[PDB]
């Protein structure tokens, strides 16, 4: 058996709304915590399981609350996430996969009680938005021990990073921001071929689509940290041979199908 699996067998539009497991939240003040500016904590609740951990950087200038409908959304599948507010809402993505780091060590490490005891400490994997997303990019860099990483329409200065962690990137066709040919698409192509990567592009959707209940970042975002957080094959479904009307483009080297 698989020790780390959790819950029924997924649908995938079981994938697009909340999932089996009620949530809890805990809010972290920015005086309690050092290196990173706290934020809120959405976990599992009504259960004796533990599970994966995940922190999650918003962009600049933005807030915890502009990923809050995406940390409630994965915690309700089956992980600990953390949503990080950072020090300052200007910091940049190295900034903030710095802060990534430390918000990761706090989970493990100083989480209140009642997270603490949901949390596989590890299993841990990153997430971000923006600016964040580039932080996410850097901070698999830094940290190979990490499970997984989804960058959402990416942004950095940098292009290539070189990390082993499994990388799936969600571009936004129509973004200007952030624009997939000069980010999100080099990040992609730059990351080594020997690591899984999938990269997957949004139909006509602006570089703020990650900020709002989004069906396809809710499935791919789901499923890439289940296969790899959780090891759970049954997601390889829905991220192997794959045709989604909502996807304008769909691109990988296809090393997590089997």
């Amino acid at each position: 058996s698989n020790p780390y699996q959790r819950g029924p067998n997924p649908t995938r539009s079981a994938l697009t709304a909340d999932g089996p497991f009620s949530v809890a939240t805990y809010t972290v003040s920015r005086l309690s915590v050092s290196g990173f500016g706290g934020g809120v904590i959405y976990y599992p609740t009504g259960t004796s399981l533990t599970f994966g951990g995940i922190a999650m950087s918003p962009g600049y200038t933005a807030d915890a609350s502009s990923l809050a409908w995406l940390g409630r959304r994965l915690a309700s599948h089956g992980f600990v996430v953390l949503v990080i507010n950072t020090n300052s809402r200007f910091d940049g993505p190295d900034s903030r996969a710095s802060q990534l780091s430390a918000a990761l060590n706090y989970l493990r490490t100083s989480s209140p009680s009642a997270v603490r005891a949901r949390l596989d400490a590890n299993r841990l994997a990153v997430a971000g938005h923006s600016m964040g997303g580039g932080g996410t990019l850097r901070i698999a860099e830094q940290n190979p021990s990490l499970k997984a990483a989804v960058p959402l329409t990416p942004w950095h200065t940098d292009k290539t990073f070189n990390t082993s962690v499994p990388v799936l990137i969600v571009g936004a066709e129509a973004d200007t921001v952030a624009p997939v040919s000069q980010h999100a698409i080099p990040f992609y192509q730059n990351l080594p071929s020997t690591t899984p990567k999938v990269y997957v592009e949004l139909c006509n959707a602006s570089h703020i689509a990650p900020n709002s209940n989004n069906a396809a970042i809710s499935v791919y975002t789901i499923s890439w940290m289940k296969l790899w957080v959780d090891n759970d094959t049954r997601y390889r479904q829905f991220l192997c041979n794959v045709n989604d009307p909502a996807l304008c483009d769909f691109r990988t080297n296809n090393r997590h199908c089997q």
